[PDB]
C-alpha cells in the first residue's frame, strides 16, 4: 500500500533499487539471450502446457500491467516438463508493451527487441500458495511469449475487446471462458535460464520458460493495449505504455535451449 515504483524518469527501473536491493542480485531478470552462446541440453524434455481445464475469473488493471487471472485452487491448468520437476499451477497471464512497435519485450534475443512478452505465470503446488511459492528459488515457472506486429491473433481478440472496461488502475471485469491455448505458438521450443520476477518485489524465484516462436498480434491489437493507463480514474492520464524492464546482467547463468 506504500509502493511508489512505476515506470517514469522518476521511479523506473533505475530507482527500484532504492527499494528492492535485490535489483542489482545474482539472478535478476530479464535477460538478452544470446543465441549462439545458448547451449541445446539434449536432457531437456518437451515442456508440458496442460491448459485444457483451465478456469479464466477476472481481468485486473493493477496499475503497471493487466492480470487475466485464474482459478489455481486446484490442478486445472498446470505447466509441467522442461527444465522443471513438479506441478505448477497457472495463476495470471500478463504482457509487457512498448509505446512503439520495435520495443516493449523484457527479454531480447540476440539484442533484439519484440513488440510485447506475454507472461504466463505458474507456481509450484508443492509451496501450498503463491504467497509461499515467491519466497524460494523453485517456486514459479514463467513462460514467456514474444510478440510481434503483423497478423491479428485471433486467440488475443476477447482480450483487446475487454480493455475499454478496465482502462485505469484498480478496474476488474469479468472475464470468464477464457482459453489460453489461443495465445500460444505452435513451436514449444525453448530457452530457459534461472531468474526473477521482472517487477518489484523482483524475488529470484522464477524458472524462465521464453519461447523461440514468437506469435504474431495486429497492429490495431496492441494499439488497443498503448490506450491502456497506468492511472486511477479522475487522476491524470498517463498511457500504459513501456512497462517492460530492460535486460539485466547474465551474471554466472547460462542459458540452456531445448531445440538444435
Ligand atoms: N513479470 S513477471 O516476472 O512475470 C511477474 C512479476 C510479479 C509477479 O507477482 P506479483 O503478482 O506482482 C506478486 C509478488 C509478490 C507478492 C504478491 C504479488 C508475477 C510475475
Ligand atoms: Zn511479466
Amino acid at each position: 500500500m506504500s509502493h511508489h515504483w512505476g515506470y517514469g524518469k522518476h521511479n523506473g527501473p533505475e530507482h527500484w533499487h532504492k527499494d528492492f536491493p535485490i535489483a542489482k542480485g545474482e539472478r535478476q531478470s530479464p535477460v538478452d539471450i544470446d543465441t549462439h552462446t545458448a547451449k541445446y541440453d539434449p536432457s531437456l524434455k518437451p515442456l508440458s502446457v496442460s491448459y485444457d481445464q483451465a478456469t479464466s475469473l477476472r481481468i485486473l488493471n493493477n496499475g503497471h500491467a493487466f492480470n487475466v487471472e485464474f482459478d489455481d485452487s486446484q490442478d486445472k491448468a498446470v505447466l509441467k516438463g522442461g527444465p522443471l520437476d513438479g506441478t505448477y499451477r497457472l495463476i495470471q497471464f500478463h504482457f509487457h508493451w512498448g509505446s512503439l512497435d520495435g520495443q516493449g519485450s523484457e527479454h531480447t534475443v540476440d539484442k533484439k527487441k519484440y513488440a510485447a512478452e506475454l507472461h504466463l505465470v505458474h507456481w509450484n503446488t508443492k509451496y501450498g500458495d503463491f504467497g509461499k511459492a515467491v519466497q524460494q528459488p523453485d517456486g514459479l515457472a514463467v513462460l514467456g511469449i514474444f510478440l510481434k506486429v503483423g497478423s491479428a491473433k485471433p486467440g488475443l481478440q476477447k482480450v483487446v475487446d475487454v480493455l475499454d472496461s478496465i482502462k485505469t488502475k484498480g478496474k476488474s471485469a469479468d472475464f470468464t471462458n477464457f482459453d489460453p491455448r489461443g495465445l500460444l505458438p505452435e513451436s514449444l521450443d525453448y530457452w530457459t535460464y534461472p531468474g526473477s520476477l521482472t517487477t518489484p518485489p523482483l524475488l529470484e524465484c522464477v524458472t524462465w520458460i521464453v519461447l523461440k516462436e514468437p506469435i504474431s498480434v495486429s497492429s490495431e491489437q496492441v494499439l488497443k493495449f498503448r490506450k491502456l493507463n497506468f492511472n486511477g480514474e479522475g487522476e491524470p492520464e498517463e498511457l500504459m505504455v513501456d512497462n517492460w524492464r530492460p535486460a539485466q546482467p547474465l551474471k554466472n547463468r547460462q542459458i540452456k535451449a531445448s531445440f538444435k
